[PDB]
């Protein structure tokens, strides 16, 4: 509804998504977060005034567009200390980025410490004139984005450090147990008419089963791409993942139950938790209808691109200029890959290459910084472990799309139509989740767990890509040089 040329405006306020009132973070006033639209190719000019007053919540702020590519505009990506010094409260910070060969549904979020558990989280459509699924349905507008999040009474920096949602919020509504009379998301619908129905994970942590009683859901777009469209009975969707499904309303005139089950917290429906209510004429009431038996879930192995697009380099395992693997373990109530855990360094990754580090060992922090060759194939694989509790872990990498050679669950490697994505769970002990990607994208770019109390806890690594041309490809403005002096000037108690 607002952009792609719009401020937003960061405070506190107090917020009731499920009846319990506690302060939170609102942008333009609002709580959840704006959904934010533009089209394919456009320029976004996204102005971020950060006015917080609250340092347990962080006063300071940065925004990740989940899901851009960002070439040419690495100093726009978001992440703290990695991209950018966050925005200082007080101060304003424009985002002016293009997106080129992008279309789909994404998100914008804080990437600064668990910020955006605290809620400055929002979805974005950038919508295509030409989509080639245009034709797959009747409807595709802001009442057809669907958000999926935890919600927690505690604060992040408040309550545990891996802390159990109170509510699955749908739509920025839920119940919790004890608040079970609270409103419920509705999502309207005319029968005979069909739906682009675009949900995004705006998640901290749990992934949720979705289903909607009755109904079958027409998979076309995952993570901001095109896929040959996919019919299935239910998903799993992984925190900051997308789908866009279609739904034809084709039922008899009804309410019906969406259903959203978390891997975690309060695993049942009981008193319309974990729901929505798609509404058809119906009566304004709650749906009584009976959740069926999957059948025909999402196998993620099974989806394709719509272009049947092959994985980079050749059909063979290792059969890329550089391979590498992920070792997860814990130590310490911290994250390692590969024996190195992610701690913020005090000079952004970025402005260190900017600033003359010439390799990986010269990039802090040490041993979480891997420097990756200029235009080549990339192969990761990321494999699970009981060794890094709270499993399944969906890793994103940041200005990039992969290969999903090998998904959760499966024994298979495909390297010939594999679905391409930019989360993907890396399942649960003995699988092997590999991803490939092509360096057509000089910069620092996060590679790292999408559950943000792990986050915290650095279960992250930096891909340091095309060192030698980050600095030609990305002139940053003056306004993001200003950053770091600005929040180095900062006494602790402001950060
Ligand atoms: C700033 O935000 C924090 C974190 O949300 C608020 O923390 C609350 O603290 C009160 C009083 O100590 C507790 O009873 C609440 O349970 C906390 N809320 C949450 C969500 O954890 C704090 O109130 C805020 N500061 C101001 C001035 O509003
Ligand atoms: C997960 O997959 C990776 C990549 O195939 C495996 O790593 C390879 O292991 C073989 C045999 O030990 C070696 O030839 C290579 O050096 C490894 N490739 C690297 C490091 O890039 C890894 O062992 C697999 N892990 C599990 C648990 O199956
Ligand atoms: O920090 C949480 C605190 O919040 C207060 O409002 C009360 O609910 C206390 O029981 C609790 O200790
Ligand atoms: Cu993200
Ligand atoms: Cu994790
Ligand atoms: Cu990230």
């Amino acid at each position: 509804a607002i952009g792609p040329v719009a401020d937003l405006t960061i405070s506190n306020g107090a917020v009731s998504p499920d009846g319990f009132s506690r302060q939170a973070i609102l942008v333009n006033d609002v709580f959840p977060s704006p959904l934010i639209t533009g089209n394919k190719g456009d320029r976004f000019q996204l102005n971020v005034i950060d006015n917080m007053t609250n340092h347990t919540m962080l006063k300071s702020t940065s925004i990740h567009w989940h899901g851009f590519f960002q070439h040419g505009t690495n100093w726009a990506d978001g992440p703290a200390f990695v991209n950018q010094c966050p925005i200082s409260t007080g101060h304003a910070f424009l985002y002016d980025f293009q997106v080129p060969d992008q279309a789909g549904t994404f998100w914008y979020h804080s990437h600064l410490s668990t910020q955006y558990c605290d809620g400055l989280r929002g979805p974005i459509v950038v919508y295509d004139p030409n989509d080639p699924h245009a034709s797959l349905y009747d409807v595709d507008d802001d009442s057809t984005v669907i958000t999926l999040a935890d919600w927690y009474h505690l604060a992040a920096k408040v309550g545990a450090p891996v802390p159990t949602a109170d509510a699955t919020l749908i739509n920025g509504l839920g119940r919790s147990a004890a608040t079970l009379a609270a409103d419920l998301a509705v999502i309207t619908v005319t029968k005979g008419k069909r739906y682009r129905f675009r949900l995004v994970s705006l998640s901290c942590d749990p992934n949720y089963t979705f289903s909607i009683d009755g109904h079958s859901l027409t998979v076309i777009e995952a993570d901001s791409v095109n896929l040959k469209p996919h019919t299935v009975d239910s998903l799993q969707i992984f925190a900051a993942q997308r789908y866009s499904f279609v739904l034809n309303a084709d039922q008899d005139v009804d309410n019906y139950w969406i259903r959203a089950l978390p891997n975690s917290g309060t695993q049942n429906f009981a008193g319309g938790t974990n729901s929505a209510i798609l509404r058809y004429g119906a009566a304004p009431v709650e749906p009584t209808t009976s959740q069926t038996p999957s059948t025909n879930p999402l196998v993620e192995s099974a989806l394709t691109t719509l272009k049947g697009t092959a994985a980079p380099g050749s059909p063979t395992p290792g059969g890329v200029d550089l391979a590498l693997n992920m070792a997860f373990g814990f130590a310490g109530g911290n994250f390692t890959i590969n024996g190195a855990s992610f701690t913020p360094p005090t000079v952004p990754v970025l402005l260190q290459i900017l600033s003359g580090a010439q390799s990986a060992a010269d990039l802090l922090p040490a041993g979480s910084v891997y420097s990756l060759p200029a235009n080549a194939d990339i192969e990761i694989s990321l494999p699970a472990t009981a060794a890094a509790p709270g499993f399944p872990h969906p890793f994103h990498l940041h200005g990039h799309v992969f290969a999903v050679v090998r998904s959760a669950g499966s024994s298979t490697y495909n390297y010939a139509n594999p679905v391409y994505r930019d989360v993907v769970s890396t399942g649960a002990p003995g699988d092997n989740v590999t991803i490939r990607f092509r360096t057509d994208n000089p910069g620092p770019w996060f590679l790292h767990c999408h559950i943000d109390f792990h986050l915290e806890a650095g279960f992250a690594v930096v891909m340091a890509e095309d060192i030698p041309d980050v600095a030609a490809t990305n002139p940053v403005p003056q306004a993001w040089s200003d950053l770091c002096p600005t929040y180095d000037a900062l006494s602790p108690d402001d950060q």
